[PDB]
């Protein structure tokens, strides 16, 4: 069965403005699509076992990735900050299926995750619909 993750982005801090610069879809489970409906980022996936990554950039230089997926039928998420110039969204997304620390994050099947970058800015994902096939998450930028 298809899994869908609908993402709403909340920017709370006027000291920066982030915008999406990359949207990737991993190749497992017949892939999927990132679309937009009413300013929400919708990731539609062919079944359980894949994910997609949104990369955001602020004009002040800050950036991060937010990755959303389903692993053994349960949602997961992760945020990577302090990105190198050669860590594009497609690099990060693939690492969830090759790099140990990323694979472990996926395997945790988190309904919520937060992390701060080197400047102390908080980034959080919270699934407000956290079970079943029609999943909804807030991405909250501090
Ligand atoms: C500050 C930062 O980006 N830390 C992350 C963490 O958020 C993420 O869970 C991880 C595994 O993918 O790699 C990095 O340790």
């Amino acid at each position: 069965m298809v899994y869908k993750i609908t993402v709403r982005v909340y920017q709370t801090n006027p000291d920066a403005f982030f915008h999406p610069v990359e949207k990737t879809v991993w190749k497992y489970a017949n892939g999927g699509t990132w679309s937009i409906t009413d300013d929400q980022h919708v990731l539609t996936m062919g079944g359980s076992g894949t994910s997609g990554t949104l990369r955001f950039h602020a004009d002040n230089g800050e950036s991060f990735t937010a990755t959303f997926g389903v692993h053994n039928y349960k949602r997961w998420c992760d945020i990577v900050t302090n990105l190198a110039a050669d860590e594009t969204g497609m690099v990060i997304n693939q690492q969830y299926y090759s790099q140990k620390n990323r694979e472990e994050a996926r395997e945790r099947q988190l309904s919520n995750y937060q992390v701060k970058n080197a400047k102390g800015r908080n980034f959080q994902i919270v699934y407000t619909e956290a079970e079943g096939n029609d999943l909804h998450a807030n991405l909250i930028i501090g």
